[PDB]
Parts: C-alpha cells; sequence; structure tokens
C-alpha cells in the first residue's frame, strides 16, 4: 500500500 | 503502508 | 507503517 | 511506525 | 515508534 | 519536477 | 521538486 | 527540494 | 530542504 | 535544511 496526495 | 500528504 | 505530512 | 508533520 | 512535529 | 521509481 | 525512491 | 529513499 | 534515508 | 538516517 503506497499512496501520496500532492 | 506508506503514505505522504504534501 | 511510514507516514508524512508535509 | 514511523510519523512525521512538517 | 519514532514521531516528530516540526 | 515529481520523479518516483518503486 | 519532489523525488522517492521505494 | 523533498527527497525519500526507502 | 526535507531529505529522508530510511 | 530537515535531515534524516533512519
Amino acid at each position: 500500500i503506497f499512496q501520496i496526495n500532492s
């Protein structure tokens, strides 16, 4: 599980 | 579990 | 579990 | 468990 | 458990 | 510039 | 400039 | 400049 | 400049 | 300048 908000 | 908000 | 807010 | 707010 | 607020 | 290796 | 190796 | 090796 | 090795 | 080795 790998999650990014940018 | 890897989570980033930027 | 690795979590960052930036 | 590794947590950072910056 | 490693926690930082900066 | 946004770069990811996974 | 945002860079991640995972 | 934001850089992470994981 | 924000740098992390983990 | 914010630097962490873990």
